[PDB]
């Protein structure tokens, strides 16, 4: 049938009223009411500069949307793809099974990229843009996006596509008539860590993730591609690793597939940042190489944080020839990344100390068999690994390592330095380590486990009960988590944050629900850094969830749809 209700703004809330036929007032559809009742309308994330949306809408012909690229250059392929992608984005305003009337004005999208040759990712890349929308004569609209690079430009296309609403009362596609927007992100690094080694994730599900990331302007996919449980990364120079390491022959990431993903990400302003976690978090794949110790060691609680146990043996020269080859194979297909993640997850002294060859190496070099000695072995490893990474990427590039014993601020400067190493932080924001690190000039990527671990809250995968970092982190807690509050003065040293999806209990099937719409909360926090909290973003978060679902993302449900149609009535 046809929609029977209407909506009217009242103290910032769209109230549902009956659409009585005996009225001279034009009825508002739910989202038409929302676009103007809300401070920032249906925008996610909300802009950092000007947010002038005006007061009116305009009927639009869907078939009469034409995009024109004004400045041409090296990024022609990228801009043409992003423009072709724009028409499809506009259709996301329309609910499936509803068709818009083919009438209304024509839309002219004018893309001006003022440095059409820049297409490299860097922490200094300019992702700012300007958005102007105004009527053009009688039967058309002037939509102009102006930005310093392609990245800001496609960010602007994203924001522009959010200015379309569907009127399901009349079946009209509408657009905001007069907009003036200036925008740019607060943090340069906005990411998701996807663990694809504890469980496999189809290429299609990964592209689908990147698609959703772009929709809320997140720019980094950190691809945790290897661990102790599997080695799906197809390494040509050391094919024995993925042949023995993969969960199955089909559960693998080939050079062609990775290139597809990397290119797909580039077209969408997403840096695909590969990680090889070492010298811990290794196992499957390294059988019969004699380059690991403690693999499947029992009882596992004595040797590692989670089974199977396994670490690299740094005392063997051949290890670094394997490492160089792995890095080189990564550098070849991950060819948009400006950064490389080397893991640095906590090493087990117990494991290294159980090895004959390792103990002899430490005695014959005078070191002892104490915690400080094994910290030297780790430094010894990381220094040589680092050297090979540089040779592999054919240049020096920033490296990322987790907060660990090795990166304790008290002694991190012994072999690490703040110009070469970025530190990813899992510890809670009130930990002394963050302050100690910030003061020694180190840059941070925030991934604090109490706000940013998207795996928390489920059943136990060893034993019974729940998983280690329960309870489940609602989007509210991730939205409110602010690096600016954590960093304080040293906040420019914070590069941004990363939602971490560890995959002991997540794979292809649970991917959508794990990330969305929670990652959108991180998206707004890192793009805008609001002084306002989650309550002020609630209505817009509900809408962005619906947009994800319309995109085909199987996003988590936050609230009854009733709350979305009846703002103000669901509260606590
Ligand atoms: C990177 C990093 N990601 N997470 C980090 C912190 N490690 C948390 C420690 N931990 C636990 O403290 C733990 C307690 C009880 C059961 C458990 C089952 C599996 C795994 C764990 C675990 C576990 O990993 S560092
Ligand atoms: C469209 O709008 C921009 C910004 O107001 C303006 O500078 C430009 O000249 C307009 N383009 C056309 C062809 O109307
Ligand atoms: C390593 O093992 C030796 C005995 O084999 C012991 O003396 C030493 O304390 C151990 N090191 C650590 C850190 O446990």
């Amino acid at each position: 049938e046809d929609v029977v209700w209407r909506w009217s703004c009242d103290n910032g809330k769209c109230v549902k009223l009956k659409n009585d036929p005996r009225s001279s007032e034009p009825a508002l559809s739910l989202e038409a009411c929302k676009m103007f009742c809300n401070e920032y309308g249906l925008l996610w994330p909300r802009p950092t500069g000007e947010a002038d949306l005006g007061n009116f809408l305009s009927k639009i012909n869907l078939n009469s949307i034409e995009v024109k690229i004004l400045k041409k250059g090296a990024t022609d392929d990228l801009m043409e793809a992003a423009a072709k992608r724009f028409k499809e984005q506009v259709s996301l305003a329309i609910p499936r099974g509803s068709t818009p009337k083919l009438t209304g004005k024509a839309v002219d999208v004018y893309l001006v990229n003022e440095n059409p040759n820049e297409k490299a990712f860097s922490l200094e890349m300019d992702e700012s843009y300007g958005l102007r929308v105004s009527p053009s004569g009688a039967d058309r609209v002037n939509a102009t996006i102006t930005a310093n690079s392609f990245f800001g430009m496609r960010h602007g296309l994203e924001t522009l596509s959010q200015l379309f609403v569907f009127d399901d009362i009349r079946d009209h596609l509408l657009m905001v008539r007069d907009v003036n927007i200036s925008d740019k992100p607060v943090y340069p690094y906005r990411g998701i860590l996807l663990d694809t080694a504890r469980n496999y994730y189809s290429i299609e599900s990964i592209k689908r993730t990147i698609e959703a990331m772009a929709a809320v302007k997140l720019n980094t996919l950190h691809w945790h591609i290897t661990d102790s449980q599997s080695f799906p990364f197809v390494t040509t120079k050391r094919p024995n690793l993925y042949k023995f390491g993969a969960l199955s022959p089909q559960k693998v990431y080939t050079k062609a597939a990775i290139r597809e993903v990397v290119r797909f990400g580039l077209e969408r302003g997403v840096r695909v940042l590969p990680e090889f976690d070492a010298p811990a978090h290794v196992g499957e794949g390294w059988q019969d190489t004699d380059l690991t110790v403690c693999f499947k060691a029992e009882p596992w609680k004595s040797y590692c944080v989670e089974p199977p146990c396994g670490q690299l043996n740094p005392t063997k020269d051949e290890l670094y020839q394997y490492l160089e080859d792995i890095y080189s194979d990564m550098a070849e297909v991950f060819d948009t990344t400006d950064i490389f993640h080397m893991g640095g997850d906590e090493v087990s002294e117990a494991c290294w100390n159980s090895s004959d060859s390792i103990q002899n190496f430490m005695m014959q070099n005078r070191w002892d068999l104490d915690k400080e000695s094994f910290l030297k072995l780790w430094n010894y490893f990381q220094q040589k690994a680092q050297d090979k990474a540089y040779k592999a990427f054919g240049k020096k590039l920033p490296l990322i390592l987790w907060t660990s014993t090795l990166t304790n601020y008290k002694h991190i400067d012994d072999y690490l330095n703040k110009d070469d190493y970025i530190i990813q932080v899992w510890t809670t924001g009130v930990d002394p380590q963050i302050k100690g690190l910030l003061e020694k000039g180190y840059r941070l990527i925030m991934s604090n486990y109490d706000a940013l671990y998207f795996d928390c809250g489920y059943g136990a995968w060893v034993g019974a009960g729940n998983n280690w970092c329960s309870p489940y982190i609602g989007w509210q807690k991730v939205y409110d988590n602010s690096p600016a509050v954590i960093a304080l003065e040293h906040r420019d040293q914070v590069l941004g944050g990363e939602a971490a999806l560890w995959s002991e209990q997540s794979d292809t099937s649970t991917l959508d629900g794990r990330l969305w719409p929670r990652a959108a909360a991180l998206a707004e926090r890192l793009w805008a850094e609001p002084a306002t909290s989650w309550q002020d973003a609630e209505y817009r978060m509900l809408h962005i969830r619906e947009r994800f679902v319309r995109m085909g993302i199987q996003a988590e449900s936050l609230q009854p749809e009733w709350c979305y149609q009846n703002e103000g009535y669901c509260y606590s």
